[PDB]
């Protein structure tokens, strides 16, 4: 049931889609062992993901916690980097997505900074790097990530350095409190409470 439709560079939504991805851009604290070593990506294609029924399946469940949430999906645009981005995209978010030794238990787990989701497109710890080097900073090969649209509800709040969600709450966030640039961090425990909007395919540049 999925098609996916190209963005031209053109396209206003195009250009705001990259400017997401390009402007989260951080330095991570392993100095790029996970993801690599840059400062920006060569963005070669943004594709909208179209699914009747899997967008269905997340209104859905958005429309339940907006009623839980005093009328408040509290609604985001979040990165998800993973292995398994070709499956998500078919078949939707679901228990076999989530990272299950995540700081905040097994979920599925979103970033505010693309360059958070970039250090598990190759899996945990950027596992052995690409398929093709077994180079986890390739500049080459070509990369995936999604933007997803995540419904939050009301989020419990952890102030850090499939399970359920805590007891009402609908997600969990992992507030940034040592590293001073990190942006949040955010974890459902359905997978109907994300949907993934665009495909993103990329490299990371090597910096000058
Ligand atoms: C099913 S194996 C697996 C494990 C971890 C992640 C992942 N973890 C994150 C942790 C924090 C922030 C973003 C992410 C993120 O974007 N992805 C994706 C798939
Ligand atoms: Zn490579």
């Amino acid at each position: 049931g999925t098609i996916l439709i190209d963005l031209s560079p053109d396209d206003k939504e195009f250009q705001s889609v990259e400017e997401e991805m390009q402007s989260t851009v951080r330095e991570h604290r392993d100095g790029g062992h996970a993801g690599g070593i840059f400062n920006r990506y060569n963005i070669l294609k943004i594709q909208k993901v179209c699914n009747k029924k899997l967008w269905e399946r997340y209104t859905h469940r958005r429309k339940e916690v907006s009623e839980e949430n005093h009328n408040h999906a509290n609604e985001r645009m979040l990165f998800h980097g993973s292995p398994f981005v070709n499956a998500i995209i078919h078949k939707g978010f679901d228990e076999r997505h989530a990272y299950i030794g995540g700081m905040f238990g097994a979920g599925i787990y979103f970033a505010e900074n693309s360059s958070k989701s970039n250090q598990y497109v190759y899996g945990i710890g950027g596992g052995t790097g690409c398929p093709v080097h077994k180079d986890r900073s390739c500049y080459i090969c070509h990369r995936q990530l999604l933007f997803c649209r995540v419904t939050l509800g009301k989020s419990f709040l952890q102030f850090s350095a499939m399970a359920h969600s805590p007891p009402g709450h609908h997600s969990v966030t992992g507030r940034p409190s040592v590293n001073g640039l990190a942006l949040a961090e955010y974890v459902i425990y359905r997978g109907e409470q994300a949907y993934p909007e665009y495909l993103i395919t990329y490299q990371i540049m090597r910096p000058e």
